[PDB]
């Protein structure tokens, strides 16, 4: 089970992993890391973070061009929800239980939320 918005479904098993391990878990499940593209999608992911009491990874990263955060397609963000002062190396993105985002080191261990 999980939270859905439109045709997108977000799911978690409560796993806590580094970015690379998180990406592999979602891909092996035939999904990808949570990639909220709208307010409504962001709120669905946020509800799951609040339930699990653990910040989660989003998919987006700036490893290709610093400051330019992209999806696994390589396309630029169509939506963002950065915390005050963010983005403030921190190439990956976490989402807080208040729904705001913070760039983080990709070695950080965070909740794994996948989208389908
Ligand atoms: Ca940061």
């Amino acid at each position: 089970d999980g939270q859905a918005v439109g045709e997108k479904i977000f799911k978690t098993a409560g796993a806590v992993k580094s970015y690379s391990d998180a990406e592999q878990l979602c891909r092996e499940a035939k999904g990808q890391l949570a990639s909220p593209r709208s307010s409504a999608e962001n709120e669905a992911v946020t509800q799951m973070v609040r339930a699990q009491e653990k910040n989660a990874y989003l998919s987006m990263n700036d490893i290709s061009t610093e400051g330019r955060f992209t999806y696994p397609t390589g396309e630029i963000l169509v939506y963002s929800n950065w915390a005050d002062g963010e983005p403030n190396p921190e190439n990956c993105v976490e989402i807080f239980p208040d729904g705001k985002w913070n760039d983080v080191p990709c070695s950080k261990q965070l909740l794994v939320i996948c989208e389908f």
